[PDB]
């Protein structure tokens, strides 16, 4: 019969954001994983860690311009990941996170720090402001 | 010497998109491939493929639903991807590609060609405009 026919549409959504202190990128042919230097956004499950993936993917995607800035230290992480610092038109995305509220100051390790006091600058401010994690 | 601190910004890209008739998506629990039924769109490689991998993007990124629609048939191909008629806000996906010139009307199997009349008549007015493919 012609009734039984017709269609019928259902849900579906996004895949899940990666962590906001993660970026994959293409770097001189390769596709990889950046792990942002110098800061910790929370997981998926904890309070802000979806507001900090929804926060870097708004950086990326709105990006005309990105870079990525390695320390002079180490340039991947034990888990394979890349370590750098990731600016969207010239904007550091480790530094607005952590201006933001929506990452802390974290993995301090030798050789890898340039940034470290710049951060903190940034988190004493969220802190004071009381922005998001701080709230 | 403190002037040899400093450090040094270098290009980065976006990874790829994935061609435009294809979107990856989760659905009911799971994140799958999904391949846009009765069209296609060209290969990264070839004429109108960024353009076809980018309009895609766009709709499924500005969406506010997404929803999928299976046909009678068979419910994947044989590469493993869902088949299906894709909607955002309730347009089709498949419908806009070609409609804009951005994908032929192609792959026309048994059972899974429910909208294919009207993808023709979509079709039929991005050549009549000469659109992108058409022009
Ligand atoms: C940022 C950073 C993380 N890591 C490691 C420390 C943690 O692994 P261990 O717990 O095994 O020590 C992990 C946290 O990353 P995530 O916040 O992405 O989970 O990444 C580094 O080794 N170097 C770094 O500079
Ligand atoms: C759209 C569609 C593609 N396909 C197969 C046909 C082509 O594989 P074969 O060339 O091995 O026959 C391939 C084209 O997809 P792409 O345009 O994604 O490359 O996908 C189906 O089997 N069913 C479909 O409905
Ligand atoms: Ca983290
Ligand atoms: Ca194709």
């Amino acid at each position: 019969a012609t009734s039984t026919k017709k269609l019928h549409k259902e849900p579906a959504t996004l895949i899940k954001a990666i962590d906001g202190d993660t970026v994959k990128l293409m770097y001189k042919g390769q596709p990889m994983t950046f792990r942002l230097l110098l800061v910790d956004t929370p997981e998926f499950n904890e309070k802000y860690g979806p507001e900090a993936s929804a926060f870097t993917k708004k950086m990326r995607e709105n990006a005309k311009k990105i870079e990525v800035e390695f320390d002079k230290g180490q340039r991947t992480d034990k888990y394979g990941r890349g370590l750098a610092y990731i600016y969207a038109d010239g904007k550091m995305v480790n530094e607005a996170l952590v201006r933001q509220g929506l990452a802390k100051v974290a993995y301090v390790y030798k050789g890898n720090n340039t940034h470290e006091q710049l951060l903190r600058k940034a988190e004493a401010q969220a802190k004071k402001e009381k922005l998001n994690i701080w709230s």
